[PDB]
DNA sequence: CGCG
DNA sequence: CGCG
DNA sequence: CGCG
DNA sequence: CGCG
């Protein structure tokens, strides 16, 4: 399979496969099963916001979620990456529906990874155009409408649709941890819009890191996310 | 064709094909027949550095090579690269051998591009070189690991440098370099170098090049081409 | 006195003094009376932004000022800093209001240098204002917290924007703008604002400045002279 | 007295108060007496590295110091900064003699604040000029000899002196932690030389956090690395 | 750039 | 939100 | 930029 | 590296 390690958004309680009885944020290694939650107070038709980090020296993948004038969600996980990942990886958004809908459109992506042995990479989306030649767009994900990345199909009227599931990864490999390096770190930012005329939203977006090859698993809408074959 | 904007290091200077008459930095569009040139000091064996830096605003291509307590070259053309290149390009290093031979050792590259329509940005930055770089496309006899750095023309196990030789590394991932609805867009090129020949006749050059995303080495450009044209036209 | 190197957004012709008979941008050197000025359709009420960029390869101090969904205005002008401004500068934003006024908030403001001799560099953004920033000095009726915007004349309880006013914010740190032993230095300067007038004689414009370390607003730098200025001269 | 926060590099064993008996990296809060320390081999006459991390979400302050070609020291400590350090502060490099004698040269110097609410402070040196107007110098510290500062004095020859102390700190005043913030980071790295020609170095660099009308204390010489005025 |  |  |  |  993809060997993958992801920050989920789960909006969905999938309690037959060990989420909690509310909409959490996680941290999953490996696995749907997330290693890590927290409660996460989604707002339904907000703009919100996601802050990812891990560094060498802490070996701690750290994550907070949060809307405008309000508290927020953190959740941390204690991980050697160089023993999860490969050297090289490729970073990705992914997000599903199922029974249930909503849409997952992401407004802003940036990401940055250091290795001091320095060496460096940056990139930043605030506007998505049409021909995004520096993304791999997989499954239902668009970009262009509003010059936002719709990671799961929504109607030319606005309406969110089911059993869809889309990921983008950005085009170039990255260099996540190196043999004889002192530090190595990364932050990864994204705004999002989970809105849901069904006042039963599913499933979730979710930031990972994967090999390089990573493609969409077969069936792995819904309760999967995007990442995974299988709820083992 | 290849689509390319280049700004070139000739060590050799080809008269035969309009090269002044000395070693040069120059500003090649889409002809290896530089639109500028001026005289450069290279200094054989000693490590050099390149700033390339371009905007929407001043539509002005520049660029300084220097050495340690040295002068420096400065050359400049006035060209919207919007008229020149497509909208999404890739960004390379391109060197050559002919007649003669240099080492062609890049140490460090570094590239950011930024679009303000609210900003675009990708940077990225190389100190070290591995064995196995997935974040950079070698062409020819381009190759990484050997003390860290990227070695664009082939060198002896012996590690003396070899003639008739031309390898080009480009960043794996493309970059929007112009958008019609932008306000600004911007650009700039860092990457040090050492340029070594035991033969006194130094050839033929180190260049920055940006070209449309599937560019590869034009056939037989060794030499005065510098691994970015197929004709000296 | 102070040295002045600034880029206006003059939004009163002041005819008198050889403002053009419309708002413009200009870029400022040592008088208020610009060295390039540009027609700048500038919308009351409107968020618009302001790009500034200068490097001492070009030496040339360009400006673009834009509202959304609308056609910039662009100034350039060439001039080498360094035989102009002291080493050691601040960097700071002053308006003004007269006859007339407006509102004068700044929603953000950036600012990055740097110099390659391996490269020293500075670099703050805002995007927030908060009521005691110490990183900034705050010279005449300028303030900070009022919607976390700095406002730098003077707006009534009423929320009103009032007239006879002057202010300028200043960047704490000194910047290195230009060294004699450096090969390349450069600076960008980036910032948001709302020039808001209920009057529909909007009065007098906002500047982004440079200056020596100790600058402080002229006595009577009310109106055309846009807080930088002593004289018209 | 001032508010100290800082990441002490120890030479010189102060067995009297509290430094374990070698020399050792240490995360300082408030008291000389470290919160936490480790084992560090210090290399004599080698240029060395130093990466100092604190983000809101970790509330671990940690450090990392190294040599070219050699193993790294690390240490770190769970504390919250905004329960400790005042909302404005000044971030500094220090470093003492006493008895024995050290050279204390600091060739590089990079500071980053980022506070998502984002706002953002960044200072890089690589050449240090005579007259480094954005660089408050306490004490024995000078600008200029190589481009490098020299926290402690150096003779003419070379020599290092003893019972000196000298700080630098950077001139704008910076927010480290807001009020109404999500994520609150700063990153610090130096490059530095301690080289000693008697075989007892002492007394050791530290970065610094500190209320912004910091200055050196009185008799802060050796054992107090020019930050605290007693051993408490 | 140096030699014929 | 439906099915044991 | 609009009014005398 | 000196002093109990
Ligand atoms: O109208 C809103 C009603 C609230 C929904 C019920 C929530 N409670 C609940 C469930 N639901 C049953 C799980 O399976 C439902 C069907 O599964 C499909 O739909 C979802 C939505 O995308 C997806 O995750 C599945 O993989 C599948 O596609 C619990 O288990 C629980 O607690
Ligand atoms: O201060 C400036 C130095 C002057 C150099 C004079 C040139 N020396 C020289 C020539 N002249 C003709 C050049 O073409 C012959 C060499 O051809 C091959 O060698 C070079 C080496 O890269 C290459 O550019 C060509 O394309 C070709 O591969 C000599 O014959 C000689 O020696
Ligand atoms: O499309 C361009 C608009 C044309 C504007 C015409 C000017 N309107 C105007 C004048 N003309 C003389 C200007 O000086 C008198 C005003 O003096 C005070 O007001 C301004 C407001 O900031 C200031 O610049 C001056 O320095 C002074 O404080 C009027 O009298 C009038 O109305
Ligand atoms: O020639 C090298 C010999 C090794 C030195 C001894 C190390 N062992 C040791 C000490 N030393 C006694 C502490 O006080 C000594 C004098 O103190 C002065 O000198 C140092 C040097 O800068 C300074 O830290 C003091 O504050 C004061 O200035 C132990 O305690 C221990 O273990
Ligand atoms: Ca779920
Ligand atoms: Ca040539
Ligand atoms: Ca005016
Ligand atoms: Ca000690
Ligand atoms: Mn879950
Ligand atoms: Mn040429
Ligand atoms: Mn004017
Ligand atoms: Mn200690």
């Amino acid at each position: 399979a993809d060997t993958i390690v992801a920050v989920e958004l789960d909006t969905y309680p999938n309690t037959d496969i060990g989420d909690p009885s509310y909409p959490h944020i996680g941290i999953d290694i490996k696995s749907v099963r997330s290693k890590k939650t927290a409660k996460w107070n989604m707002q339904n038709g907000k703009v919100g916001t996601a802050h990812i980090i891990y560094n060498s020296v802490d070996k701690r993948l750290s994550a907070v979620v949060s809307y405008p004038n309000a508290d927020s969600a953190t959740v941390s996980y204690d991980v050697d990456l160089d023993n999860v990942l490969p050297e090289w990886v490729r970073v990705g958004l992914s997000a599903s529906t199922g029974l249930y809908k909503e849409t997952n459109t992401i407004l802003s992506w940036s990401f940055t990874s250091k290795l001091k042995s320095t060496n460096a990479l940056h990139f930043m989306f605030n506007q998505f155009s049409k021909d995004q030649k520096d993304l791999i767009l997989q499954g239902d994900a668009t970009t262009g409408t509003d010059g936002n990345l719709e990671l799961t199909r929504v109607s030319s009227n606005g309406s969110p649709q089911g059993s869809s599931v889309g990921r983008a990864l950005f085009y170039a490999p990255v260099h996540i941890w190196e043999s004889s390096a002192v530090v190595a770190s990364f932050e990864a930012t994204f705004t999002f819009l989970i809105k849901s005329p069904d006042s039963h939203p599913a499933d979730g977006i979710a930031f990972f890191i994967s090999n390089i090859d990573s493609s969409i698993p077969s069936g792995s809408t819904g309760r999967l996310l995007g990442l995974f074959p299988d709820a083992n």
